[PDB]
RNA sequence: AUCGCUUCUCGGCCUGGCUAAGAUCAAGUGUAGUAUCUGUUCUUAUCAGUUUAAUAUCUGAUGUCCUCUCGAGGAC
């Protein structure tokens, strides 16, 4: 396996951010639900940083609390 | 066999990572003439003048005498 250099920290963690995140998911959800979803949730995050990144307010109007 | 619930098959119907938003930019004439947008456009009465292939344009009065109170009646 390739070592994290330098050229490549930035990326790596977003890319162990986003399994981080796909992990709470799948334990989050109760029984039942087939559709996951789970790629609208990343994209709800990726979202909410780019909503951070330019001081803008992010609020999803209907969207569960955990 | 009717009714409600659960499960599955089949038919039209919502559904692409990260970084410094990853970064940066972006030049022609002049004179005539034509065409297309958009706006303004066209109902008052016959006749005469001008005009015209003809229309259009174009300048002038748009039922008279008497009486009563644009209206009515009388030999008309």
């Amino acid at each position: 396996a390739k070592t994290v250099t330098k050229q490549r920290v930035e990326s790596h963690f977003d890319l162990e951010l986003r399994a981080a995140v796909m992990h709470d998911i799948l334990d989050m959800m109760p029984e039942g639900i087939k559709q996951n979803k789970a790629r609208t949730i990343l994209q709800h995050l990726s979202e909410a940083w780019r909503c951070w990144k330019a001081n803008i307010p992010w609020k999803v109007p209907g969207l569960p609390t955990p």
